[PDB]
């Protein structure tokens, strides 16, 4: 009981406290917090927050916390990750492995790859890209003036001159899943931070100007990688692959820690393929920069200084590159080596796919458990140790659906034409997560023109998805005479539901049905975490009704349901689907 001059405050909470105050009363938290630097801003995204809270979704209970930031986890970090001897490897495994290269390789490409314009090294760049403990300016600003100045490291290191090469080391700030953790006692309030180790944005600009094909995977020449592959279309065509077996069964790659597990031989193995797509004009600017980054000397945010033996660095510009080709390489010789195939007769029993060191691969049951059984064993002597398991052995699947590739599984979706195909399916409660919590840092205040842009983003992504797609639609009927932000993932041109097909392949009102058992299973943690109640789908079935029930040609009735009630269609106006400022340019 609280006085009545007191009671005012209570207009404003918006969500249930988590103080956990136990003699001292804590009403609620509010809808806005403090600024780093003392302004009080959103915590969620406005539009879409108030949609979810119509309906029974309690924002609180969503299982997202912030990475803690501070130096004295963010050493903890360091020290019980990246503070290692590098892995004993087996002598002959990476002449073997290379071996497993020249069976992949392309001739057509060999001694071809060369420097690029400042014009295309421009296209899709995050200027606001880091600094580097020692240097004032950031990519940009680098770009703006400094731009002669890289193009003299770049002579430098063909020269393979001298270059005072070092890593800043800084804790990654940003927000994290913790649903496993919640899902289970372990109520964390925010979780460790990863170390982010980078070059210094003019040695970035000079390595990713000159190695632009390899690093950015343009001509993709590494087996199965996934990289620049959009993630709503990718399952479909790795269904392929799994109905062309007889007994398939998928085994999924889970090396503990990988940047961590990089060794020098590693590094100088990815110098030599390196060295086999480049013009031996530029195998001296790949042996000089290779040289530098098996060993570097880190300078961590707070002055600190360790010289690291050399594992890999997030922030080096052939993390994606180096690490995927490493990671397949590696992954078929496990493969080979536990069943006795031919590392030249690999995609003839199997399939693989990679991306970074997430991956999975594809073979018949026999072959397939093999190899999971004497992957453990072969990859940990190989340096790259796979994360301990109850079963003793690699991960694998015998379901299609069960297959699991960056953060997500095929979702069964039935077409209205009797055909099939599958999406991307992740945990309900965590696509509502990040949709909820993903703030757009074009630093803007964010509009009304983002949050399109993003509900669009993550229509592609979730169509499968009722309750997401429906509040995707709402967000998306929302001022129509305002383009959408090009600050989200992907931003369309157009008409959104036009643009919808434009990528698909077909039309969300095409969408006739989803996989009954594997939605029910990805909309599980909604209840066991109470971020939902037993009235959401509804109410947000009905604001959507409310919506597109008067006579008109209403976006929200490309939903099938939402039409049936409503008895009105949507007829589409063409659209066109485009990515934003990118991090790999997906080919669409
Ligand atoms: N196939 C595919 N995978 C992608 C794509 N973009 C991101 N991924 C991967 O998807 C995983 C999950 O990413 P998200 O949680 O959606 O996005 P995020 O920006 O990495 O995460 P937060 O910003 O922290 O919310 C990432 O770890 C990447 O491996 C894409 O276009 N295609």
């Amino acid at each position: 009981v609280i006085r009545e001059h007191n009671k005012w405050i209570l207009k404003k909470i918006r969500f249930q406290g988590n103080l956990n105050t136990k003699k001292m009363l804590n009403p609620g938290k509010l809808s806005e917090q403090l600024d780093r630097e003392g302004r009080k801003r959103n915590i969620y995204n406005h539009q879409i927050g108030t949609i979810m809270s119509s309906a029974g979704i309690r924002l609180e209970k969503l299982p997202i916390v912030r990475a803690q930031t501070d130096t004295k986890t963010f050493h903890e970090a360091i020290r019980d990750k990246i503070d290692k001897s590098e892995n004993r490897q087996n002598p002959e495994l990476h002449n073997k492995l290379l071996e497993i290269f020249h069976t992949i390789a392309q001739p057509t490409l060999k001694h071809t790859y060369g420097e690029v314009t400042w014009e295309q090294l421009e296209a899709g760049v995050n200027r606001k890209g880091a600094a580097g403990f020692l240097e004032k300016k950031n990519i940009g600003e680098v770009l703006d003036s400094e731009k002669h100045l890289v193009e003299q490291l770049v002579r430098d290191l063909k020269a393979g001159r001298k270059i005072k090469y070092y890593e800043t080391a800084i804790p990654k700030n940003e927000k994290r899943d913790v649903s496993d953790d919640w899902q289970a006692g372990d109520l964390v309030v925010e979780k460790r931070p990863r170390v982010i180790q980078y070059p210094e944005a003019k040695t970035r600009l000079a390595i990713t100007k000159v190695m632009y094909n390899w690093v950015k995977q343009q001509p993709v020449v590494i087996p199965g990688y996934e990289g620049k592959t959009p993630l709503f279309n990718i399952f479909d065509k790795v269904r392929k692959e799994w109905d062309s077996f007889n007994e398939p069964v998928a085994v999924s790659f889970d090396t503990k820690a990988w940047d961590t597990q990089v060794t020098s031989k590693d590094l100088q193995l990815i110098g030599e393929i390196q060295k086999y797509y480049y013009k031996k004009e530029w195998h001296k600017f790949i042996d000089t920069i290779t040289d530098h980054m098996t060993e570097v000397p880190v300078i961590t945010a707070d002055g600190e200084v360790y010289i690291r033996n050399g594992q890999r660095g997030s922030g080096q510009p052939d993390t994606s590159a180096g690490n995927s080709m490493l990671n397949v390489l590696t992954m078929m010789y496990a493969f080979c080596e536990s069943t006795g195939v031919p590392y030249k007769s690999f995609n003839r029993v199997a399939r693989i796919h990679v991306c970074g060191d997430d991956g999975f691969l594809i073979t018949e049951k026999g072959l397939g458990l093999k190899f999971a059984n004497k992957g453990m064993q072969i990859l940990h002597e190989a340096g790259k140790p796979q994360k301990i398991t109850e079963g003793e052995k690699m991960k694998v699947a015998y379901r299609f659906e069960d297959i699991e590739f960056c953060s997500h599984t095929p979702v069964p979706v039935r077409w209205s034409d009797n055909t099939s195909s599958h999406m991307a399916g992740r945990d309900t409660a965590v696509i509502l997560s990040k949709m909820a919590t993903r703030l757009d840092s074009s630093g803007e205040r964010g509009t009304t023109a983002y949050e399109k842009a993003v509900a669009f983003s993550f229509l592609l992504m979730y169509s499968w998805n009722p309750l997401v797609r429906r509040i995707c639609l709402l967000v998306l009927s929302q001022q129509p005479e305002t383009d959408p932000s090009k600050h989200a993932t992907y931003y369309y041109k157009g008409d959104p539901i036009g643009a919808y097909k434009d990528v698909i392949g077909r039309n969300l009102s095409e969408l006739k049905r989803t996989g009954f058992e594997k939605l029910a299973n990805l909309n599980l943690s909604l209840s066991t975490l109470g971020v939902w109640t037993k009235h959401t789908s509804k109410r947000i079935i009905q604001d959507c009704v409310a919506i597109g029930k008067e006579e008109g040609n209403w976006l929200v009735k490309p939903d099938r349901l939402i039409s049936s009630k409503t008895g009105h269609l949507y007829i589409p106006d063409k659209g066109f689907t485009l990515q934003g400022k990118h991090y790999e340019q997906l080919q669409l």
